[PDB]
């Protein structure tokens, strides 16, 4: 575990991250996909063996010694509002699983179901909520990424606001 267990947010590309595993945002077929998915395919193209897993789930493949848990949130342009929710919150509670199980330190995270699965809504919120009730059980630190600004300002307001 962590000696003290914290939250984090850096705005840059998760393959330069600094954690002794990455959460990739997953398509459901592990294929190279687009956004995170793109970036973690060219840095770890290796993880991609047999990755593929349903929706609301999690799949942890070694890329040498270094673990990438493929976590496939929901398509909300395919899901209902309250299906994929329900989703969306599943895959947070199986990459706190994998990380359990992982023994690690520390984690490297996307925030699921933005970019090309919003279904054009903004889910910093929803997204965010469901990382928390997964991992606030654990003790990895956890080093959350993004790529907007104003975002980073939200995430980083979020996370100080529980102290
Ligand atoms: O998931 C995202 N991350 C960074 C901001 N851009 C998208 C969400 C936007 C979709 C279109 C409408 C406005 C919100
Ligand atoms: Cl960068
Ligand atoms: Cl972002």
């Amino acid at each position: 575990g962590a000696m003290a267990p914290s939250y984090r947010v850096k705005r840059m590309d998760i393959a330069k991250n600094d954690e002794e595993c990455v959460v990739n945002a997953a398509n459901p077929r592990g294929l190279p996909g687009d956004g995170v998915c793109k970036a973690v395919y060219k840095k770890w193209p290796e993880s991609f063996k047999n990755s593929a897993t349903p929706v609301g789930t999690a799949k942890t493949v070694m890329c040498g010694t270094y673990p990438v848990i493929h976590a496939v949130g929901p398509n909300f342009s395919n899901y209902t509002e309250s299906e994929g929710d329900r989703e969306l919150a599943a895959a947070y509670r199986e990459v706190a699983k994998e990380v359990t199980r992982l023994g690690v330190n520390s984690v490297a995270i996307p925030l699921l179901s933005t970019g090309v699965y919003s279904g054009g809504k903004d889910r910093l919120t929803q997204s965010l909520n469901h990382l928390f009730t997964a991992m606030d059980s654990t003790d990895a630190d956890v080093v959350i990424y993004c790529r907007d600004k104003e975002w980073e300002k939200k995430i980083s307001e979020a996370i100080q606001m529980r102290t």
